[PDB]
């Protein structure tokens, strides 16, 4: 066994239909070995490269790319399908680099894996196409995530009263959000998505939570109270706890919640004296002047026996914040997407040890 898969040029659309078009991501063999289709696809590429069949290599790589794209048009609003094909497209790309012959990618390969390198074809052109494709899939993944999380955020973070006494159905709570984050994370892990990629996905998700929660705070006077600040600050602590529980404190997800955290604290601190003003101006380094001033204006006292924030106090804040040339930003762009990176992630999987389960239906495939 050299780790190659042989097929006939007429069975190519069948090779592509079973491995990509209608391969269920919840399949047993695929969940046992992620990401199997990418490994199987590459071993086919190896044979065509070994056969020196330039026509076969072109047709395989083209059919592969066009098939993945077609899957994303039919099941593009399904998180599991998109996550699976993001993971496998990357693995395919990683395989194309790892066994390219270019020594810069085989620095973590066993000697056996180095025998699996391509010898006839330089596929650098196709690598860029796949890399561009992965970016498109990522953006679609994020879009799907945002669409799922969005109706949960306001309800779970703001409208539902969590802790108390410390002083189509919108029914979601904080726990609803934490379960949804759990589903997302576990699915990605099941699909063998790269650690560095999962981190960016998590960082993006936390941004959405932070942005949407902050925006509603800035839009809704009744959410700007001492109690609500206490609730928000508690909810965030549970989000941070989730990150530790998944070992994701290096994802930068926490830092995205900083504007929300500072706003919540702004809702709680004293708002009367000059010392209080100076404390606010030193605490809110992640909020703009427009945002700080807005929150101070929206702030609702607990009852009639607490005065509203005076305009003199607000003007005092504005005076002390002229030292910084500030962004005019008020509401945050909730649908903003951070640029994604796909660093090279070589595999340890020995290709010559892989079997083809009959549940896949690749009987025409002959191991070489």
């Amino acid at each position: 066994f050299q780790g190659m898969l042989e097929y006939k040029k007429e069975d190519e659309q069948k090779l592509v239909k079973n491995l990509i078009l209608e391969l269920k991501p919840r399949g047993v063999a695929v969940n046992l070995i992620p990401g199997l289709p990418a490994y199987i696809l590459f071993m086919c590429v190896r044979h065509a490269d070994y056969l020196n069949d330039d026509q076969k290599v072109r047709s395989l790589l083209t059919s592969t790319i066009n098939s993945i794209k077609k899957v994303l048009k039919k099941r593009g609003d399904d998180f599991e399908t998109v996550s699976f094909w993001l993971s496998n497209t990357c693995r395919f790309l990683h395989c194309l680099k790892q066994y390219s012959g270019e020594e810069g990618f085989m620095k973590h390969n066993t000697s056996r894996q180095n025998e699996h390198c391509l010898t006839n074809f330089d596929l650098a052109e196709y690598r860029q196409v796949l890399s561009d494709l992965a970016i498109q899939i990522y953006q679609q993944l994020v879009r799907v995530l945002e669409n799922i999380l969005q109706p949960m955020i306001v309800s779970g973070m703001l409208e539902h009263e969590t802790i108390q006494g410390v002083s189509d159905e919108g029914t979601y709570t904080l726990d609803s959000i934490l379960r949804q984050l759990n589903s997302f994370h576990s699915v990605m892990c099941q699909h063998g998505m790269d650690p560095e990629l999962i981190k960016q996905v998590v960082k993006q998700m936390f941004y959405i939570i932070g942005a949407i929660t902050l925006n509603n705070l800035l839009l809704r006077k009744d959410m700007c109270s001492w109690s609500k600040g206490m609730q928000i600050r508690y909810n965030v602590s549970q989000l941070e706890e989730w990150l530790r529980d998944k070992n994701l404190m290096n994802s930068g997800a926490k830092e995205t919640l900083e504007p929300l955290i500072q706003a919540a604290q702004l809702l709680q601190v004293k708002k009367k004296t000059d010392d209080d003003a100076e404390a606010i101006c030193s605490m809110c380094n992640a909020l703009t002047t427009a945002q700080i001033v807005k929150v101070l204006n929206l702030y609702t006292p607990v009852n009639e026996f607490e005065e509203r924030v005076s305009v003199s106090f607000i003007r005092t804040i504005q005076m002390r914040l002229r030292d910084r040339k500030d962004s005019p930003q008020l509401l945050m762009d909730a649908k903003h997407i951070f640029p994604v990176t796909f660093p090279f992630n070589p595999s340890s999987l020995a290709l010559e040890t892989i079997q083809i389960p009959a549940s896949l239906g690749l009987g025409f495939i002959s191991r070489v």
